[PDB]
DNA sequence: GCCATGGCTAGTA
DNA sequence: CTACTAGCCATGG
C-alpha cells in the first residue's frame, strides 16, 4: 500500500464520521487495514490544509482526550469545532480536554 | 545508514 | 485518576 493510498483511505474514512460524533487515530488505522499506522493517521490529519472539508476535528486519542501538538492552535480549534457540534467537553485539571468516549465514539 | 520528530497506544506502575 | 515505557513508523535533515 502506497502512502498516498493510505492518506486517501484515512481521509475517506474520517469523512464517514457522522456530525457530532468522534473516532480515534487507532480506530481509523485499524479501520483501513493498517492497525499499526495509528501515528500516521495523526500525520495525515496534520498534513491537511485549513480549508479542507475533512472533519479532522472528529478524531481524538484513545483516552478520549484531545491530543497536544506542536501547533497549539489546533488543539484549541478542535475543542471549539467539537463544541459547535454539540459535544460536551470538560477540562481536566492540568488542563487537558476530555470527553465521554463511549458515548460519542463512532461505530460503523 | 543514523538521528530527531511527531495530533499514537497498550501495558505497566 | 496521573506517568511512564516499549513498540511503533513515516518523515526528513
Amino acid at each position: 500500500m502506497r502512502m498516498d493510498e493510505f492518506y486517501t483511505k484515512v481521509y475517506d474514512a474520517v469523512c464517514e464520521i457522522p456530525y457530532g460524533k468522534v473516532s480515534t487515530y487507532g480506530e481509523i488505522a485499524r479501520y483501513v487495514g493498517m492497525p499499526s499506522y495509528a501515528r500516521q493517521v495523526g500525520q495525515a490529519m496534520k498534513h491537511l490544509h485549513p480549508e479542507t472539508h475533512v472533519p479532522w476535528h472528529r478524531v481524538i486519542n484513545s483516552r478520549g482526550t484531545i491530543s497536544k501538538r506542536d501547533i497549539s492552535a489546533g488543539e484549541q480549534r478542535q475543542k471549539d469545532r467539537l463544541e459547535e457540534e454539540g459535544v460536551e467537553i470538560y477540562q481536566t485539571s492540568l488542563g487537558e480536554y476530555k470527553l465521554n468516549l463511549p458515548e460519542y465514539m463512532w461505530k460503523p
